């Protein structure tokens, strides 16, 4: 693989190449991306989505938000030291350190874009229609792929989905950068064959065979390393999506733990024991002492263990770097820091007092009942679309059998949790 | 004969009951109106609404301006047969108020027994006989009384609400035959479906229950045959088209009033839609001189159903032997100088107001609410010894062949007020 | 049998016997066992359970408690005279009269104490979930006995059970004295066969299978008389079961009525009427005048007419003894009550205003629905355990195939009103 072709700026539909050296710094095409998921439609969705707690203030717009601004000074720390190993990539192609973090910014506010409400409780939920509910019928009409796709229905994929999906008037959906789309990929495969080694990259799929010829455009376009030997397709990660995988599990890590001590589900003296060693060479102790509210000193260890843990994922992705670019790094980025034990202590202790704390639980219980619902009723009315119950289904809730069952899939995962509870509610008649 | 067509008989009569001799304090048609205003089945339409649920549109509102729309027209119509008729006057004593009395009454109860949620409602009870639990009666039933149930029609049921006979009351509101018939708009039994493309016959009137009362009702009003076979089938009595263009002109100019006073059509719509209607008529300094929304347009509202009021008994009369004669095979609103610009607004009102998503989502709560009480019911009916039946039975229905019990089912269902039947599935799924 | 047998001290698990003289009296077996039913959780939580009327003021809790003072004055006054007749049982073995007010006293504190809420509703949606619900499918690997605990689940035999419930940790439940064991036994067989005689002890079955070898070990060492060698085990009751049983239908009879007045559901006026000549002989005219809150009158009535009834039902008990000790006495206390006619028409209209209010059938209707919804998903979850959906359902609500299902209704039946409602609402996705 090879830095020029992986900084694709092409967009689809492309029918001429675009040289880095004539854009318009203002109007980069990297940084477009950012622009075009800011201001879409299943962003902004995003705010009426709510993350494991319903506080009204912990959604999965703001998380989005924080892990695109730690991507970004990962994207920027990493793209000037590749920029002084690699530099032909300045003086002759035109990049600059900025175009690492706008596609790493890009990608990573948009990860959570296609996931379902309720967390991978929603994931499973819509697998288990297709698995042994109502949507199990439709097992035999399906190629194993095409089955597969909606037995483990995978938001991952879902997000590729929502990107790049065409619309009368709108093909290509955001249209965003080729390089963005591929370090938006972190599981460049489809559904089968189901984890077939134990790197990351293999653990899901990342998307659906509905989108399988995008990504192929895309992997051809970038040059990225085919890995499978099989007509099983899949490819080794762009490099960037190991930055992307980083920012997300910073966040998720550090922050987590910081809003479980916010609400009260997590002792508040735990925060500096197990942060301890991550911000002991930058924390100012009279600082924290004179810090009054609980809220700011654990914030500020946050900040802390956030930034020792961005400068030790540069370094480990700078010394593997060869290896990433030959697709022979095994790992996540996470997976190699000297912080290894404090970080599975934090994640532990997050399952156990917010995981699984019976709010979480009950709201998952819910959330089975409410996707199974939508799913029946539009799977019914995709059946027999004459009967006049099931028009008014259509007109309330919304080409081949599978694309509109996946289709049917993408739209009721996209809906706000208000939007699929209310839905779910008139269905049943409150 | 027009003389047999205004018939006071009242169910179970022995003698006959002459115009002339009747106290016009106590006249039958007039009694019969009043009958309806204090019945429990009119006062429970204070608790049904419409389509849309604003509590300052229900189904009782409706039926009172239907009615006087009915009595204008009956009025209007009455004058003029009495002038082309003179012995019903001067022989028979009839009067220009005994047209607009049977017709006022006749649409007062159009709607009394319509389930709620529209047509939706209707459709949801025959979607559970023909694949719902009910599928099961199929092969006890004749082909008719399954019809029945299967396309359960509110006009038959506002006939039953009429005239049900029970304990201590035998033949309902016993309404006068005259006004029986001129609620009639659909003579005929549920079988055969559709036999032609006749306004007569895009529905039916009558259930099985009470095929033997609209026997009694035809004969003694003396209307045309239009089956001779098993397949009962009479003609239209003639005031039953103006109850029906009383209903049109209603549902027409009043949908659109209350579309622009909900928000659901843009104000700016109401001008052009209703310019060909009122056009003669406005006082358009007027107009633009009053100040609020809802007053511009009950304006245009009064203007365009006078209007249709004015030419509907023009096309009454122009047509009056051919309705006679039951071979008028349209409805009088199909004659309007006017049907382009009435087709544009029902169109504009299922655009904006039946096809709304608040429309929408209450019509798909309703399938769910009528299809459970009707299989609480059904199964409570088939099994009435279990413990949970009979608590079903004294909360649905405290205090009879197979197919009596099924289409009282349906006409109890149908006449719940929204309150006790939101209310009741709310507690058989335990909200 | 014997009274030296039947006033039993044995505890679960004890290795030597009780003398009833070598106790300390600030320590009293019988009187430990009321302090020990007051402090259990699932006394405590009658607190969130509602009778019949839901007005947050008409508790099981606060029914336990007046039925256990009842209770305790009937075993007062007949333990004095039962002391009178058999001196021996003072005079050697040390038995004294609040001995058995205390033995009546906390077996009718704990009679509740099994029952699923909405009343008889509940224990009928519990056997119907396995009679024709999702729970059939159990029929065929289950005994008949079993089967019939499940689909005839009783609400005295859940509450054997939880006071017998050995846990680790906690071998004998409760830990209740034999005597308090059997005089809380008021139907002492299993669940086959189904009503064998006309008699009050077998209108009901008393222990589950999963409880049997234990009431087998109370009738032992109590000497209970066998009525069945049959395979299908049964003994005649506890003489003290009779008195707990009185004390139940004295104030369910009498306090039931006085609810229905305090909340409208029984006109005031109905009060003296019915209950006049059960308290004529000892009311005070002058004090009944004077109270002027309607409230207060018929509490004056009610605490009158309950201490009639339990003087009367003293001395039933005396006069029947020896057939009672002997096994041969086939009625209830109350029904050769003198007063048997008042007490008739009281409970009727209890029934008819009260049982049979709409607003109590509502609160059963829905009752069905919670408990099955409750059952199906514990049901599923145990016959799946290893799906994603069963696991949450596992750490939200919660040996062989029996003891697992009757572990599940024993759980359902004991939960409280509020976790009841809040789990099934999560079930279904409503708030
Ligand atoms: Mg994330
Ligand atoms: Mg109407
Ligand atoms: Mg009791």
């Amino acid at each position: 693989a090879n830095w020029e072709h992986l900084l694709s700026l092409k967009r689809q539909g492309d029918t001429a190449k675009r040289l880095r050296i004539e854009q318009d710094d203002t109007r980069l095409g990297f940084e477009v991306d950012y622009d075009r998921i800011i201001f879409s439609a299943p962003f902004r969705s995003l705010q009426d989505k709510t993350q494991v707690i319903t506080d009204f203030v912990h959604t999965r717009l703001t998380h989005s938000l924080e892990v695109s601004v730690v991507g970004r000074s990962l994207g920027r720390m990493v793209g000037k030291k590749l920029l002084e190993k690699y530099p032909h990539l300045e003086q002759v192609y035109g990049y600059k350190f900025n175009d690492f973090g706008a596609i790493v910014a890009a990608a990573a506010l948009a990860h959570d874009i296609g996931n379902p409400p309720f967390g991978h409780s929603g994931e499973k939920a819509i697998g288990e229609f297709f698995k042994n509910g109502y949507g199990k019928r439709y097992k035999d009409s399906l190629t194993a792929k095409e089955y597969q796709d909606l037995i483990k229905f995978e938001g991952n994929a879902n997000g590729f989905k929502v990107l790049s999906q065409s619309k009368p008037g709108a093909q290509g959906g955001l249209r965003l950068s080729y390089a963005t789309l591929g370090a938006f990929m972190k599981y460049p495969k489809e559904s089968l064959p189901h984890k077939p080694s134990d790197h990351i990259a293999d653990k899901k799929y990342g998307f659906f065979q509905s989108e399988r010829a995008l990504f192929e455009d895309v992997a051809q376009e970038l040059g990225l390393l085919k890995r499978s030997t099989t007509d099983d397709v899949s490819w080794s990660r762009h490099p960037l999506a190991y930055l992307v995988e980083a920012a997300d599990d910073i966040c998720y890590t550090i922050i987590d733990f910081e809003d479980g001590i916010n609400l009260g589900l997590i002792p508040e003296e735990y925060a500096l024991e197990y942060m301890v060693k991550l911000v002991g060479q930058t924390i100012d102790r009279n600082k924290y002492n004179a810090l009054q509210e609980t809220s700011d000193r654990v914030s500020y260890l946050r900040a802390l263990a956030i930034g020792t843990l961005i400068n030790e994922s540069v370094d480990t992705f700078m010394k593997y770097e060869e290896e990433i670019l030959a697709g022979t790094f095994d790992q996540s980025l996470i997976d190699k820091s000297n912080y290894q034990a404090q970080i599975t202590d934090i994640i532990n202790l997050s399952i156990e007092r917010i995981y699984n704390s019976r709010e979480v639980i009950e709201k998952e219980i819910a959330g089975y009942e409410i996707l199974s619902t939508l799913l029946e009723a539009r799977c019914r009315a995709l059946d027999n679309n004459d009967t006049h119950y099931n028009q008014l289904i259509q007109q309330l809730l919304a080409k081949s059998l599978y694309e509109n069952l996946i289709q049917i899939c993408a739209e009721v995962s996209t809906m706000t949790d208000g939007k699929a509870l209310r839905n779910y509610k008139k269905i049943k008649g409150l």
